[PDB]
């Protein structure tokens, strides 16, 4: 009597750096997985792929060996690696005297944008340009850095930091 | 009966530090692959060669055996790697009065050359020299980077960095 063919998950997706994740939920004497890469694994649970690349990408095989010795018919899963946002550039105004508009911005296309204060602070805006008006909370001085998101979700690596310079208006002298 | 001979992609080709992957959409009890630099595999989805170099380059031969324990005819992929432009260096006119043109070059040959200014804007030219005038958006000071294309469609390493000195006017003086 042919064993029934195993539960794997149904088709995913990850973003380049993440980890893939294999498994049934059968029960099977021995367990015999194929894949892309060279990916083979003989267990429930094969070794998480760390790190993951487009080379990942690919269909995913089981079948299983039963009790009485005979072998499962196949089922498979497939795995996509979607790409990571170009790391963004982050121009800033730097000197600025205090009182005058903070305008942070970048070339980068994204699907959003999260800008991140000196004090860690992040505000996610849909557009290139952050404004700061000079009574915001967020308008601060020192290293400022940019992360962007694509339509598939997958986040960039930081900016690298860009510095702000708020000067001091000179006190009304003597 | 002899099986038939395995489906494997056509004549193919990678440049330097490309990945080659090799595969095949026919069924086999096993598969035996075999090529440059001592290459073997006995799956349809091989470990891929990452980094490729010109030592990776030859014919990678598939043979398959069958259900029945015979084995098949052979067929054959000619994979090439190509070649990477030797990094590109980048001179600028550095300290330039504002207002005066700003001259990007280089001395290396390409089909094509890629200028980076440094809020990340790229310019793709199809000479050596990007002139830049006072009003243009590219009218930068900082850090350039260059990366050159080849006939091939393989990219170069991006140049060291150029750096460019827009200078400021003096003001009419009291």
């Amino acid at each position: 009597p042919t064993p029934a063919t195993p539960n794997v998950p149904a088709n995913f997706a990850v973003c380049e750096g993440d980890n893939i994740t294999l498994s049934t939920s059968t029960v099977a004497s021995s367990y015999n997985w194929s894949g892309p890469n060279g990916f083979t694994s003989n267990v429930q649970n094969p070794v998480v792929i760390t790190n993951a690349t487009t080379s990942n990408a690919g269909v995913y095989t089981l079948s299983i060996v039963d009790g009485n010795g005979c072998e499962s018919g196949d089922t498979t899963v497939t795995v996509t690696v979607d790409s990571i946002p170009v790391t963004p550039v982050l121009s800033s105004n730097s000197a600025i005297c205090f009182g005058d508009t903070l305008e942070l911005s970048t070339t980068a296309l994204a699907t959003s944008y999260e800008w991140i204060a000196p004090d860690g602070s992040r505000i996610t805006t849909g557009t290139n340009i952050l404004s700061i008006s000079s009574n915001n909370s967020l308008y601060q001085s020192g290293d400022w850095m940019l992360v962007t998101t694509n339509a598939s979700g997958c986040t960039s690596m930081p900016s690298s930091v860009a510095t702000v310079v708020i000067n001091a208006n000179p006190a009304q002298p003597a």
